[PDB]
């Protein structure tokens, strides 16, 4: 309860999955709170759902979209005043090995999962520096920024993109004393619809082998990270890395 | 508010300074918390300033001391029924390279800070596992854990053992469903009235080459983290590394 | 002498700096050498002062252009025969924090930072795949992809992408028995001309709180590592980062 | 040929395993070499089979024991002269998660893999530092450096301990301009006649869920990044660590 009080803050990809059970626990700590997708029949169902629009609106916007980031800040601020806080959280995946990686599998995944996150920091650290409002942009940067999997080469290189991109955003900011803090959130396995859609994909992220803890995790496991880096009680937090998953990384 | 109720944490060293911050928080939080020192004039006065008997008591002991660390945890239990929480925070520095070091300067550090740290683990797993308390441990394994400094050589070891051996325990208790986490905590530099009395430290601390922020962190810093591990929020969080530095690490 | 017999390598950025040494070394070493630049008066200079054509040429290209690099295979093969080695050494920088990078040289960036380093690395496995020449793919990933530095956001990001791309590609290789490995290389700072021509760069470099060392590397020491790495003698090393730094990432 | 000219090698648990060929290398490489082993009917044996006493000796040593230390460098020094190399590769395990190594276990193990690699870097430190020989400290350090192992708690600690110790060192000589680099090995899974007589322990190493590439290595694997390590090659490396692992820690 409180956890995040007064805070403003706009979650990239927040009509589904992780993304909207950090909307949730935001909105439960007394965020306001402004969530995308690139759809429109996904996201208004998605808001109503979490409250009230005073709590929680729903903004049209695929964040690979460089115009498109400047209109969703100011939506927000016109919504809920000066945002505060940034989860860049969209992002895809591609199944293939970085041998079989097509050209335009490539160029996709990089437009939502690296140049989406680098659009959404570098206007967020533009919209938030200097105006003492405890400032925190949160990089969803997953275990495949630590480990390698053969057949996500893509994704693997974003994420590990993000990983460090966030580092020298959380320099600067500290250096120049923004009121900015960047850190990553690295997910292992998380259980969700979509996941449950994919025969075998949890068994499979399960096994001792992939997950010690021997099952996969769930939304909001992710979501209480982001509270707390959204809070001010990380306010000494900046340039590191939040892994929450199961073991996956520690074997 | 609330987000350790039904707790039961043994916090070491937790009578001044990082430890008397995360018993300060955990009370609040409902946790019922025994904490520890090797002294008992600067334990009793510190229980009563958080709180009163019912939620937080002292137990004298040097973290070093294998045979005590039984006595700990029955006079917690006895106090406030099974434990379900340990912060291995209790640790020595000293100031030497390694070239420098003398033995008995190795031997006195490693036996608090690796050999504490191993005692309490190897029993807290024992204590704790299988009953249904979302049992967590938590290692204070610091920034000397990542990167080294020329003049804590004895120190880096162990906190570098720390960091590793706490995977080690993270793992088995995970593949043996035991309901215990283990993760480790890596404060940057802190400000308590030690580092007041050390002419300098801060200041040399806040240069932006160690510390990015350009000032050290407040014992809460340390603290919140703390109750974010030992909550069931952190449920999916084991065998990993939470640094909270000013950037430290970052450059 | 003689650790890199038989060999084939190609070396992008290979007339001048790291590359130009990479090169020397592995001449001197046995290897046929194919060296890029996207200009021609360096690289024809460059190839000559090497060694003689049987040893070492030149071929024109920029890693960022996705249909040359065909080209330059083709070309090293016709010379040489069969392409064992690809060293990924190509590469720019912009001075720039996250905050102030232009999108213009955010993409200038990682198309000869991340998209070369991909299509050579995908090139390169499905060219050296199951041809029993203990093949190797060495991609130079920095400091900048273990540390952030607050003027080089997107260079971290490049470099971040490169060092966890790698690992995918190497564990693809290894599961697939394709007789190709993938390691990164991370220099420190090094003394080039191109760093003389820049006041106070090496100075500004070799401060103690950037390098221990107290000065800056050779591109020597980036050649002697990717010996090791082209040579059989390092057939069970793959997905891992080498760093050669002076100290920089140790403190 | 001739990488190692002039230097003089110390290699701890040198008479079988990773030790030899750390040993037989150097040899070829043109160093001299005393290795070690606490017993003498392995180790005698060991050095004839490598080579002339001209070349390389056995001084009998547990590297637990702080005095012989002292013997072991003079002994070396009176055969070939001023040490300039010292690879503490000595070693045991104990196949205890951490909730079940006893304390008799636990100290036993860190006084070989702890202590003893204390001893010796302190050690060489003080009689290599300030003599123009190029010094170098190789300590293994271990995949269970980087990665728990639930069988493994006590071996885990010390390998933690070591990787991030060498960090101070490093530091702390690079800062003096002590001409000491000190730098960790990091094998994965090597196959020598003792795992041989471990029933299954090379099948259960060789699956791709442990290592990529589907088998384990050899003893040469190890003794050729340490060849580079002890030669002026890697002269501007310090405080890292040099992973050769099959792909272990890279998924
Ligand atoms: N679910 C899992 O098991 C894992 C998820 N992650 C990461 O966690 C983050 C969030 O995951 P979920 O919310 O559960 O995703 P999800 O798998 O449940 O659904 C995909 C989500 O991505 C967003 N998205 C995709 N493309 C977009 C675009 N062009 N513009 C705006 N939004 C877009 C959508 O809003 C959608 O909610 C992602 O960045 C993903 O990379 C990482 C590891 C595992
Ligand atoms: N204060 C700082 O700037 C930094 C602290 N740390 C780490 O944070 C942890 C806690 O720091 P503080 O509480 O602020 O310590 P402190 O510096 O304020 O005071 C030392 C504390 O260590 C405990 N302690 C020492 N030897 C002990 C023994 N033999 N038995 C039981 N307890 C013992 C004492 O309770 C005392 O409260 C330590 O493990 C330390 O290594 C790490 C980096 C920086
Ligand atoms: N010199 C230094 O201090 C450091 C260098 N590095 C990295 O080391 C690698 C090599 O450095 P140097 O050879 O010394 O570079 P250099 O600074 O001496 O010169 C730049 C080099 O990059 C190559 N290059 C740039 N754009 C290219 C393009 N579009 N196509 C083909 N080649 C291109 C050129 O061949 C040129 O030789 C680079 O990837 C760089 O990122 C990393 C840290 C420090
Ligand atoms: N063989 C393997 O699969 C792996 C080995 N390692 C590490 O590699 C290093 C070397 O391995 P190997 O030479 O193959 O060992 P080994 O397994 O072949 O034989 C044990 C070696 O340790 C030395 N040793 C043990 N206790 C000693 C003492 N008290 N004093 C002096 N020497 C002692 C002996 O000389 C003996 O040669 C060790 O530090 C080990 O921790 C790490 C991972 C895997
Ligand atoms: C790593 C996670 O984002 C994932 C990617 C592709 C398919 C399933 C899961
Ligand atoms: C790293 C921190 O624990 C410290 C150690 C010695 C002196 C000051 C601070
Ligand atoms: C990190 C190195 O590549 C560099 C980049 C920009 C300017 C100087 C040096
Ligand atoms: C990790 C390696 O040193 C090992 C330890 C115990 C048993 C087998 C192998
Ligand atoms: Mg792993
Ligand atoms: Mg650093």
């Amino acid at each position: 309860s409180n956890r995040l009080d007064g805070k403003v803050a706009i979650i990239t990809g927040g009509t589904l999955g992780i993304g909207l059970a950090i909307a949730t626990k935001f909105v439960e700590e007394g965020a306001k709170v402004m969530i995308t997708d690139r759809h429109s029949d996904v996201g208004e169902k998605a808001a109503k759902s979490v409250g009230t629009p005073d709590q929680i609106q729903f903004f049209q916007h695929d964040s690979s979209d460089e115009d498109g980031w400047t209109k969703l800040f100011d939506a927000t601020e016109k919504a809920f005043g000066p945002v505060s806080t940034l989860v860049n959280n969209a992002g895809i995946a591609v199944n293939k090995s970085v041998e079989e990686t097509t050209t335009a599998e490539w160029r996709k995944l990089l437009a939502v999962n690296l140049d989406g996150v680098f659009f959404g920091t570098r206007l967020g650290i533009q919209r938030m520096k200097n105006k003492g409002l405890g400032a925190s942009i949160i990089n969803m940067s997953s275990i495949e920024g630590f480990v390698g999997d053969p057949s996500l080469g893509a994704y693997n290189a974003s994420k590990g993109a993000v990983r460090i991109m966030s580092k020298s955003a959380a320099l600067d900011c500290a250096l120049k004393d923004y009121d900015v803090r960047v850190n990553t959130v690295h997910p292992g396995y998380i259980k969700t619809p979509l996941v449950d859609d994919l025969p075998g994909a949890e068994e499979a992220m399960s096994q001792r082998t992939k997950t010690p803890m021997g099952h996969i995790g769930e939304p909001n496991d992710i979501a209480y990270i982001c509270v707390y880096l959204a809070s001010n009680e990380s306010k000494f937090a900046t340039g590191s890395e939040f892994v929450v998953d199961g073991g996956y990384t520690a074997q």
